[PDB]
């Protein structure tokens, strides 16, 4: 392997950098970053500069660890408050207090020196995460497979250039001219990059892209997948590329990793409880998820030889990604934006349009039609207490179907904030289908939110909430109807325990369905928003319906035009998808319109050249 | 595989007519073949096998049994027995791809005898069926060293036509419908064409040509997942034999191809002459030899001719038909019928929408056609070429004379002009030299009557006094004259020496007879530059004779198409060329149309 040569080369050039008296063992490429193994790991723990120092003349992304639990735990917790918990990572251990500042750098600095391990300090979550631990207890159990996957992707990275070619194309393998089903696929002589892959939204739900094409087949000569965010429509059908033969790395967000385990698991247990077709068997998720490899926003990441990843702040859900790729050295700059919001919200800041460059812009439209504006977030609010505060005074029950993360949770914020000033009655907001383990998540990524949502993780532990995912309990609901608010899943009714409780609850008119967020052609949601009475299962529905339409978590129409009259700099295309046909159409044209900027929309199938 | 021809076999055996038998059932090539000891019944009632073919909706044709065929040395025995001494026979030829022996004769009426008598009496001793044909005036070298190599050959022929004739009649697997068109070269630029029309089922190649301009050595984009591995390609069609759309299908087989090429009988005969001369003066000349002729070998064995108007299955859901085109001697448009009415899309080639001394216009008729793909070379507005009759003249009037001409296409017109003028007195006279295998080249036409307009055909010029062939010592021997050499646009060939050596004499003329592309010598001439070689020398523009349809033409093209097309593409022109004439179609006509770039996929359905 004259990749070894390259290994030695680094490790030499590094050693005559280090200060006397600290040492390295070995050299490896790790995924994307190198990696430094050291029998001092304190020594780089007192001086984050050798670092700094390491990764300025070498040009790149460098981790030092630790040369390779229960004695750990101990000798930690002699020398060290209130700990909630403890999980070794990299050689890490993150530490869970009530009050961080009293474990932190003098003792932190004493504590390295006598157990080796770097503490990570982090402030105990209010709601503890079942998803989370059951993540850090499943790649303890695979450390050995990891480890070589790591490498093995590593060595790929780090390949050397073969071809005397320059050129950059984007092909669509679906989420073009529909909402659903996002796969697309970058491609330059040397690499290929896929970007999502997920399941259709609509009348059929076996639908997936067009996997089976020249471009992606075989699969091996995919360099890596990238996943913008947690939702299904991106993520789902990830682990089918798993299952028919791929092995490179899946790269996302930390907390995009987190809920597209928890999604993915629960997307299959459904599917068989409810008879459908089953993509993927759940050992697909595993080998998901020991492929996949985390990075934070702003962190630029060699993905390929020739293709450095950088993934921004989307604004849509926990974790969502604007994703910048800069190809070779200045050759082009292209941007998928994934699903975004470009206005301040409740949990998130703006979507990220400043950019060192950019060539070429790739939009989502959902709200892409000319007419496709929302209300502002406070207007959306007033609209959504007065609808809940109606349909309670006079006895009715509230179902709002939402998605397990995006709707949900910038509804649940509202709802206990009304309740709190007594603006709605109090009355338990019950929260069905993986919400409430989602909503746990978020406590665990406080970064991933904005400044003020940070400080307050407090909203999600009021008293009103009352989750629910046990059968028995749901019942029970349904059993003593009793003025309420559910906020149950799925978002768009295709299925799931919202339509238990629209099954016993759409008859009694005193009731009242809110649709908080856009419902996609072929679904249920949309079918009932349409005034068709008749919804197959066949029960007639009296019950009042409503559409607040301000909490989907994407740019209205407005925001999508200014996102990119906006951006810094100027992009010379854009090319848009994720919004049904006239969506996508309109869109692209008001942009070449208003701003000049050349734009058209994207058709699946179809491959453009960007240089 | 085996099991299903014998469950056709089992199964035609039950529908044949008492007394009627088959010995085996092959696919070959793009027919279902069915052998046969008694071929005399299948002669005597053709409802058999038109039934049959209509009823599995796919061609059939019936051949003898080997068992019943006649080496080919006692059938020229028993033929010339047969057959009246006068009938002065040239040669034979004996197709393995169809069991007929071509005859050659001088007085054919005398082979065929009173109302087929005496070829009923020949395919009664021999099997073989007899086609007699016309003895060709010129002797076509090539034509003949192909028919030789063949023969050679017969046993891989025959495993190769299987092979391709199984795989054309594999079952479909896809519940999906789409049809796409990937660009892999000749888009906003001159050179290189190749395309890949693609379904769920099939990947058909169209064209792959060689870069003209500055940089010889450029390819299409060959390497990218949509054509690698080369075995996903189900067939390759070239529409006509000009470097720039063939020259590059042997890299193909260099690279692993093993299916078909199909073209028109006659751009089979000039693609292998124009391959084998390309690689030989790339030796010569001291450039970069792409292939070994070798690969022109493989690339032959797998060459499928089809004639005009013949609609032929090349894949399970792609049947193709070629129609004249107008721009060289076997030049084809190219139709492509895809699944049970999905979707039409014709690719034009280079086509030239008005009669012309050689050729009959392109054709623009067909049963239907939602897709163009366009040819764009004179696409600007601008792009206008004089009148064949004025252009003539012009010729005439300017006419030692020297005209760079490809092999085949402006140095034929160019004959048919000059012959005529030394004969009636236009020019007065002078030794028109020919250099670089355009002779070779005309050789072939005589060949080909059929691809022909009625006028030549009638005609077959050629053979005037005038034309001295020359291909080493006799260029070292070139006093007042005419040269026509290769190539045309002055990158190499000949044409080099004898312009390395008059372009200093002011006395001489340099004629331009057709477009020069971008990065050429001949363009740089064109555009004036007198440098190196200081270039003192007269050069005149007549462009009369590219074989392609001017601005004017290639509106009116697509102006009468019938059906009229929901969508046309321009490719095959200079950017702006390509882009001009997009909008104009799309402004004047109302179709929605655009210019295609290299590596985009465009989605027809
Ligand atoms: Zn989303
Ligand atoms: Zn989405
Ligand atoms: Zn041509
Ligand atoms: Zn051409």
């Amino acid at each position: 392997m004259p990749i070894e040569d390259v290994l030695l080369d680094l490790k030499h050039k590094i050693e005559k950098n280090l200060p006397a008296g600290v040492t390295i063992t070995d050299v490896e490429f790790e995924g994307p970053q190198l990696v430094l193994y050291t029998e001092e790991p304190r020594k780089f723990a007192d001086d984050g500069n050798i670092i700094r120092n390491l990764a300025k003349e070498l040009r790149t992304r460098i981790a030092m660890r630790p040369d390779p639990p229960e004695d750990s735990i101990s000798i930690i917790e002699e020398v060290v408050s209130v700990i909630s918990s403890y999980y070794f990572d990299s050689g890490e251990v993150i530490i869970e207090a009530e009050k961080p500042g009293l474990v932190i750098g003098a003792t932190l600095r004493e504590i390295t020196k006598q157990i080796g391990w770097i503490p990570k300090v982090v402030r105990t979550p209010p709601i503890k995460s079942r998803t989370v631990k059951n993540i850090r207890e499943f790649m303890r159990n695979n450390l050995k497979e990891r480890k070589e996957i790591l490498k093995t992707v590593g060595r790929k990275i780090h390949r050397e250039c073969t071809s005397k070619d320059q050129w950059v194309r984007v092909t669509a393998l679906g989420g073009c001219k529909e909402v659903g089903r996002s796969c697309f696929l970058l491609s330059t002589p040397e690499s290929r990059i896929l970007i999502d892959c997920g399941v259709n939204v609509g009348s059929d739900e076996n639908m997936t892209p067009y996997l089976y094409v020249p471009e992606v087949f075989p699969l091996n000569q995919i360099d890596a997948v990238i996943v913008t965010h947690a939702h299904l429509d991106h993520q789902g059908l990830v682990p089918l590329l798993f299952k028919y033969g791929y092995e490179g790395p899946v790269y996302c967000t930390p907390p995009t990793r987190d809920l597209m385990v928890l999604l993915q698991l629960d997307y299959i247990d459904v599917a068989a409880k409810e008879g459908k077709k089953i993509p993927y068997e759940s050992g697909m998720v595993a080998k998901t998820l020991k492929h996949t490899i985390p990075l934070d926003y702003e962190e630029v990441t060699d993905i390929a030889p020739d293709i450095k990843l950088t993934f921004h702040n989307a604004g849509h859900i926990l974790g969502s990604a604007i994703s910048h790729f800069h190809i070779g050295d200045g050759l082009h700059n292209v941007v998928f934006t994934g699903d975004y919001k470009y206005e301040k919200t409740r949990l998130f800041d703006p979507a990220v349009n400043k950019f060192p460059r950019v060539e070429t812009v790739i939009s989502e439209a959902t709200y892409g039609n000319a007419n496709a504006f929302q209300p502002a977030l406070k207007d959306a609010e007033k609209h959504l207490q007065m609808v809940v505060k109606n349909t309670i005074e006079r006895g009715g029950i509230a179902v709002i179907p939402a998605f397990a993360v995006g709707r949900s949770q910038e509804v649940m914020i509202v709802l206990e904030e009304s309740i709190r000033k007594g603006l709605i009655p109090e009355v338990p907001v019950y929260l069905d289908g993986m919400i409430w383990e989602a909503t746990a998540i978020h406590a665990t990524h406080p970064e991933y939110l904005n400044n003020d949502l940070r400080k307050l993780i407090n909203p999600f532990l009021s008293e009103c909430f009352k989750p629910v995912d046990s059968h028995e309990a749901r019942q029970k609901i349904i059993q003593n109807p009793q003025p309420c608010v559910i906020l149950a899943t799925s978002g768009m009714m295709n299925g799931g325990p919202v339509m238990e409780y629209f099954k016993a609850f759409a008859e009694d008119p005193r009731n009242t369905l809110v649709f908080v967020g856009y419902q996609a052609d072929g679904t249920i949601g949309r079918r009932i928003q349409k005034g068709w009475k008749e919804i197959p299962m066949m029960l007639k529905m009296n019950m009042e319906v409503q559409v607040v339409d301000g909490f989907s978590g994407h740019s209205d129409r407005r925001q999508l035009m200014e996102y990119v009259k906006r951006m810094q700099p100027r992009p010379e295309r854009v090319f848009t998808e994720h919004g049904d046909e006239k969506a996508c159409v309109d869109l692209a044209s008001s942009v070449y319109k208003k701003l000049k900027i050349e734009t058209r929309a994207l058709t699946n199938l179809e491959t453009v050249r960007l240089l």
